[PDB]
């Protein structure tokens, strides 16, 4: 059986046949669906994943079954047979990284998947050198506000040794300072990493938007501390198009969303340090980062400034304040000439991506709970679109924290 | 550690384990290879086991498992089955089963109320005219002049050989949907087919945006008959806004009573093909889905124009702004009219309380995240941050094929 997928707004129906190429089990079983869960609970194997990936690569360049194709499988086989592992050509790696983004079910930004600048950093042997590559990435990706998607790929994992790792979950994070009286100053999501930085010698600040340093780790060594040159970290001060007092709140966010703690798996090789960046969708900053109860939690403050009735839920003060905060983010980013996409625009393009992918591959892995935005869900077309979630390789995956 | 699904709340950081799912006797649409959780719609020896299971559920609920009465009722049920092929529920078993079906419904956010359900037994009903009297009674009792009371009316069970009782309409209250020559729809496009069915069966149609449909009621092996609800039994709330004076001029309205009439109620293998149930609305159902879905009333652009918003670009957030005010109008207008309603914040907070109750009482709660999280302001509600486990328990409300 192939899943019958329906759009309830338009009445149209597709069949996902791509899921048959899934070689990895998810968390669901016939007895119960575990879809809303955020986190998960041999030479022949490697060789098999290598052959299958090499076959995808040569299929992608219309040279499948050719001579260069067969010699490449020969190479891979020979290298694994002798050393237990192998290595990718740079052009293969580039193909692999784009394909991993393309396959990421939780990503609403995949219309962009073919446009990705890939920096090969596999020739890196120290934390200092990682830092050099990281600064290059940030400088390129940021491009004075004209953001460009990029990934930098550090050396693959090896059986013999510890991993290359970036300890920070993103290249840019605001410190979270735990007070003696339980509360948090700054970003509460970053309390643990803030404390790790301090322990490793960083002189902390006392602000709510203190850009953290990076903890970079070369294999089997203590991580090293590197401060990002403040001119490389582009930030956008937040104001509101019609609410003059909003700017007073001193709110701000950084331009570059660059995830640095996921593992990139291509053809069985694993890249434990491979930071990637694109550009923000406004709800990430406006709704989640600023309004989550366990993040900056600014909803009530903004509601009070707007003079809303905050004593009852039925006045929708939360809904009203959230919309103004999101609007302030879009306004501010557009004012600063920094790329951002609103959730209506983002989801319309994802619908186009679904149709592209339906034609190119016969389906598209999508995580509904993650694709539908955190405000105004049914106001976007993805809400009305059934989706099929499953795991394809190449893939980005979670990995354990290196401490 | 524990060999059951681990469930995390990401706002609070707390963990539970769902052991209730072990009790699931029916498989959903998911497999290890792919998740189909976002899809809306993916006997003799059999009957006995389902029956035995339900009777065990019943005797546990009254804390008498293993007792003399428990084993006698088991013998009583398998006796009746062996000699007829089916069996009858005691009254109190029906009341238990109906409640348990609601308690078990994964897509329902209102389940904190589950123990408070008035069950009207109508298993004696023997005509379509009689079904109508029962339905009127339900509506009268449940509406209660605006102070809504949850209720279900249970009509006769499927009987081997004999045809089903069916209410053709999807709800007891439904606005007509009149397809136009230009291909558009006047009224509710959700109800185009049932509207045409009513006409085909001799209803004289109106031409408004809010014409209350007649009921098509079908007794065993008979053609359905048409029944017009007396307008004084159908409570409606005109929609106005607390500060935007022009909103009332839009002439929008909604009915007080959400009463679902097309689901099958399954208890212990017995099937009640007509068993309409009603509660009260969550405001987002009306304010967001029914009024702003593009394939429903689709008034978002109308309202945004009245609010003088820039509808030419997505990034003005005109949709979001307009949706918020429409939802506000629904709440304000129901409150003014003294008609029970619950906003999505109060509703989701109470659902979180329900999850905690069920965690202690049953070791879990089957829940469908995509349906539990509201259609506006998702992450502003606590359920967005709550992982959920979805599975099918019985007694249950189930979808059944349309009778035509
Ligand atoms: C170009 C603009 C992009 C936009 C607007 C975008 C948007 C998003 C959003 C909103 C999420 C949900 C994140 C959250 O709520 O925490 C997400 C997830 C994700 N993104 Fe994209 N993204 C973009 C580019 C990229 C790129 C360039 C990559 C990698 C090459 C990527 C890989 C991923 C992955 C793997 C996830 C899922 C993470 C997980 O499973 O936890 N994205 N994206
Ligand atoms: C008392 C207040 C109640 C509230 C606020 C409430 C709320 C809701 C909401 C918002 C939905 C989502 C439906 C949709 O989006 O179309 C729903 C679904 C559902 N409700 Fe409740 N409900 C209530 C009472 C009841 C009662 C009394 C019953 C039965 C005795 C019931 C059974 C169900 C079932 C079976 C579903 C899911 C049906 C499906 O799968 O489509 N509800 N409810
Ligand atoms: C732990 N779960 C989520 C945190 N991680 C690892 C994660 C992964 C992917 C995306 C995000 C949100 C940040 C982000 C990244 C990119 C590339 C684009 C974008 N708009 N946002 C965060
Ligand atoms: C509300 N009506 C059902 C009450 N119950 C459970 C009930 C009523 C009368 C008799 C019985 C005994 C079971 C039984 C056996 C046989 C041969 C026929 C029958 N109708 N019921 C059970
Ligand atoms: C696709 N699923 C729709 C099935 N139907 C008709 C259905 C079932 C249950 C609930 C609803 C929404 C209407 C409703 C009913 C009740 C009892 C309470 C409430 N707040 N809303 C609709
Ligand atoms: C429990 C639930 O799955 C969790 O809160 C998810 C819901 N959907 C999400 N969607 C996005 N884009 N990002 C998130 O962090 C989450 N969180
Ligand atoms: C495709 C998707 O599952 C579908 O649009 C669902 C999403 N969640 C929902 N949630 C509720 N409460 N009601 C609905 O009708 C839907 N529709
Ligand atoms: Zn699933």
């Amino acid at each position: 059986k192939f899943p019958r997928v329906k759009n309830w707004e338009l009445g149209s129906i597709t069949y996902d046949t791509l899921c048959a190429q899934s070689q990895q089990d998810g968390p669901c079983t016939p007895r119960r669906c575990l879809g809303s869960l955020v986190l998960p609970r041999p030479a022949e194997q490697l060789l098999s994943q290598a052959r299958d990936f090499i076959n995808q690569y040569y299929s992608s360049i219309k040279r499948s079954g050719s001579q260069a194709h067969e010699e490449r499988l020969q190479e891979v086989e020979a290298e694994v047979a002798s050393t237990g592992t192998y290595h990718l050509r740079e052009s293969e790696l580039v193909f692999g990284a784009k394909q991993a983004w393309r396959n990421a079910p939780r990503c609403v930004g995949r219309i962009q998947w073919g446009k990705l600048q890939v920096f090969d950093a596999r020739d890196c042997s120290s934390a200092q050198e990682m830092f050099t590559y990281i600064c290059n990435h940030i400088k390129y990706a940021t491009n004075r506000g004209n953001l460009r998607s990029a990934i930098t790929v550090f050396p693959q994992r090896a059986p013999g040794r510890g991993d290359f790792r970036i300890w920070n979950s993103q290249l840019v994070r605001y410190a979270g300072y735990r007070q003696q009286d339980g509360s948090v100053r700054g970003d509460p999501a970053n309390v643990e990493i803030t404390e790790l930085c301090i322990q490793h010698g960083w002189t902390p600040g006392n602000g709510r938007f203190d850009v953290l340093p990076l903890l970079l780790q070369a294999p089997d060594e203590a991580p090293e501390l590197f401060v990002l040159p403040p001119e490389l970290v582009l930030e956008v001060p937040l104001e509101h198009p019609t609410l003059e007092w909003f700017a007073a709140l001193g709110l701000r966010w950084y331009a570059l969303p660059a995830v640095s703690n996921m593992l990139l798996e291509i053809g069985g090789l694993e890249f434990s340090a491979a930071p990637f960046s694109g550009w923000y969708m406004s709800t990430e900053i406006g709704t989640r980062n600023l309004c989550d109860p366990h993040r900056y939690n600014i909803l009530e403050d903004v509601a009070v400034c707007m003079d809303l009735d905050t004593r009852t839920t039925s006045s929708l003060w939360k809904d009203k304040a959230a919309v103004e905060i999101n609007l302030a983010v879009l306004h501010s980013f557009q004012l600063a000439k920094v790329t951002i996409v609103d959730h209506h625009a983002a989801t319309v393009s994802f619908m186009k991506h679904l149709d592209n992918e339906q034609k190119a591959r016969g389906g598209c892995p999508a995580d509904w709970a993650w694709i539908v935005p955190p405000i105004s869900g049914s106001l976007t077309p993805v809400f009305h679109q059934e989706m099929v979630n499953y795991i394809l390789s190449p893939a980005f995956r979670y990995q354990p924290d290196p401490w």
